[PDB]
């Protein structure tokens, strides 16, 4: 019978480095590497999943944790990877976008193209969850990303925000327009150069995303693949959402500069607060140029503003 165990970052660090002699060649998809020893054949994945195989399955297993569970499980590509394995190696447009969610400011939708020889470069600078990245962060490195790599962008102002809102168009629309209309600046700015694959992470199921294009003048289909969580299938999504976050940071501080008053992240009491001292300080009709107006927040703070 094999052997399944869930392993933390630390117990695969230590799996990787025990066994002298592990292979990380021609792999199943989603496994980081396999042992092979007498009797049993370990395969670890990025899952966190580890397979033990053999007679000596349960005995090894044992060596590094207790309640291993008997499985019927086999050593084979993992669904989550399928993607990846298949994807993370070429070269490829990836886009993501920013401040959806956000009182303040635009909808920033971003790509870049990755091109085979710069995907390692970008890896370097440390692109591996991007969303942990402080803001300091993503100033020092999104340059240096945009310097490497071809990319485009595409800001959606407030004023074209709230008049888009307001004449019916929900967000999930917005980004697909956006993200549509990025693509092709970004295809036609690398052409003659082809991407062996378009990667757009999953705000919404493909069906819709498409249906909300077909007024669209010019739409990117070929090679286009919607997928969850994207930024770990390709480098491209990574680059794609730190540059968007880059370009957002900078459309929120000459945003403030034209308000005159410096505009928080979020959509949390502190942006009711803020909200309240624009509008008296600037009027009512400043929030148009600056905030995203059907939200909760212009409500709590029309009645701030005017109690007192």
């Amino acid at each position: 019978s094999n052997y399944v165990i869930q392993a933390d970052q630390q117990l695969l660090d230590a799996l990787r480095a025990h066994y002298e002699g592990a292979l990380s060649d021609r792999l199943p998809a989603g496994a980081l590497f396999a042992v092979k020893r007498p009797d049993v054949v370990i395969t670890a994945y990025r899952s966190g999943k580890v397979l033990f195989a053999g007679k000596a399955a349960e005995q090894e297993a044992a060596k590094w944790i207790s309640g291993a569970s008997a499985s019927n499980e086999t050593a084979d590509h993992q669904p989550s990877a399928l993607a990846a394995h298949q994807l993370g190696s070429l070269s490829a447009i990836g886009s993501d976008e920013v401040g959806t969610g956000d009182y303040f400011g635009p909808i920033v939708v971003a790509a870049a193209y990755v091109d085979r020889p710069h995907i390692a470069k970008i890896a370097a600078l440390g692109v591996k969850d991007s969303k942990q990245l402080n803001d300091e962060a993503i100033k020092r490195i999104a340059p240096a990303i945009m310097e490497t790599v071809p990319h485009a962008v595409t800001v959606l102002d407030n004023p074209q925000y709230n008049r888009w809102q307001r004449s019916g168009m929900p967000q999930t629309k917005m980004k697909a327009l956006l993200h549509n209309r990025t693509l092709v600046k970004l295809v036609d700015a690398i052409a003659p150069a082809e991407p062996e694959a378009i990667i757009i992470d999953e705000f919404l199921k493909r069906d819709s995303y498409f249906r909300y294009l077909s007024d669209e003048d010019r739409i990117i289909r070929e090679r286009v693949h919607c997928l969850p969580k994207a930024e770990s299938v390709h480098v491209s999504v990574a680059a794609a959402s730190i540059i968007a976050r880059y370009v957002f940071l900078e459309e929120m501080e000459q945003l403030s500069r034209a308000v005159g008053l410096l505009l928080p992240k979020g959509a949390g009491a502190i942006v009711d607060e803020a909200a309240a001292r624009i509008i008296r300080a600037r009027g009512e009709e400043m929030l148009e140029t600056c905030a995203k107006l059907h939200f909760a927040n212009t409500k709590k703070a029309l009645a701030i503003a005017k109690r007192r």
